């Protein structure tokens, strides 16, 4: 929502993945195919592996990446990626992550 229509390509790369994981845990292969749908190159593929470990946590058994708790603070609600079912889903997620118990 900036000029004419809305597009995800116009948005950076960190945001493209920051929003994907924001919803639910996304794996390397699963997230790769998701980004590839809009546009993914060799520079984004390799960079993704290093970005996920930074803006996400990977398990040594399951094989899925989960967005951090503080990283959620850098998440918007007007993301072209979402629409309705995804937006509402992110709401309950933001609550569990952002603003919670005293320490934990």
């Amino acid at each position: 929502g900036s000029s004419g229509s809305s597009g995800v390509s116009q948005r950076p790369f960190r945001d493209r993945v920051l929003h994907l994981l924001a919803l639910r845990p996304y794996r390397k292969a699963e997230l790769l195919l998701r980004l590839q749908k809009d546009g993914l190159t060799q520079a984004d593929k390799d960079a993704l592996d290093g970005l996920l470990q930074q803006v996400a946590n990977m398990s040594a058994k399951d094989g899925t990446c989960t967005l951090q708790d503080c990283m959620y603070k850098d998440v918007q609600k007007d993301w072209p990626g979402y629409s309705e079912g995804d937006q509402q889903l992110l709401k309950r997620v933001l609550v569990r992550k952002l603003s919670g118990p005293s320490s934990g």
